């Protein structure tokens, strides 16, 4: 099957799935109105994620595995870019 | 090969549900403080994940049920596990 | 591909990613200065997680699954206990 990572913020609530299927994720959201399609498209067969506020500002970390890589992409407003995890 | 669990927990006490996938079923195990029970949930799907939030004291848990590359959102409120408006 | 789980506290933020791989579940941690190999270490294919603070006390539940078995292992601020966990 395809593989699911979910995160959720505030009390409206915010909730972003990311979705693992054919090497690739993509990104859910709902901010209390319907679904739509987000900015996050980057490879990988497996996927986790968690988020925390700074204030009123999100901040996500998506764990992308493809073999025994794993990449961290970041949000902090303004675009999806690596981070320094490693493993 | 090996079942795939999902984990969410609430409050300080606190509240854990653990989803595990086992052969296309899922099912819930809860603790409230004192052991674990079978909770209500019980989907198909082969793959899960969860997120959960509080208003006040008020749990609302959204579970994602994958069987191949059909995903379910199942939703808690308080009441019953209703399907939610999720698609991809 | 390796399966990663993952949790978040605070705001700094303090992020914990959980990787089974070849049956051997391992930490990675970053508490706002770099990453480094935590004290968690507990045999698996499968890992999720979750965490919560009760006021500055952080405590964290790993859920780690061979075959249809799943051990919940504890954080409690001193180490790494085992849970009373079944299914
Ligand atoms: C406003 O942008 C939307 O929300 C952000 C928090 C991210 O989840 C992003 O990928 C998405 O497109
Ligand atoms: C500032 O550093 C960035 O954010 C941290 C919270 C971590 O996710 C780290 O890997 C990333 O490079
Ligand atoms: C009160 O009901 C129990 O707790 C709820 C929050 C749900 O997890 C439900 O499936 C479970 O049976
Ligand atoms: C009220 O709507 C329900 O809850 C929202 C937070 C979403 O999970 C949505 O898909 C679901 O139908
Ligand atoms: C302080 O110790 C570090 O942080 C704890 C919360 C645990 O993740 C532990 O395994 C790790 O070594
Ligand atoms: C106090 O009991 C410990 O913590 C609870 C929150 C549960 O994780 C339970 O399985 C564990 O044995």
């Amino acid at each position: 099957s395809v593989q699911t990572a979910a995160t959720s913020w505030g009390t409206v609530p915010s909730i972003r799935v990311y979705t693992a299927n054919n090497g690739k994720i993509t990104e859910r959201c709902a901010d209390g109105k319907g679904w739509y399609t987000g900015a996050f498209n980057e490879p990988g067969d497996n996927v986790s994620v968690t988020s925390w506020l700074v204030g009123s500002a999100i901040h996500i970390r998506v764990y992308a595995s493809t073999g025994t890589t794993t990449t961290e992409w970041c949000w902090d407003g303004n675009g999806w870019t690596k981070g320094a995890y490693t493993a």
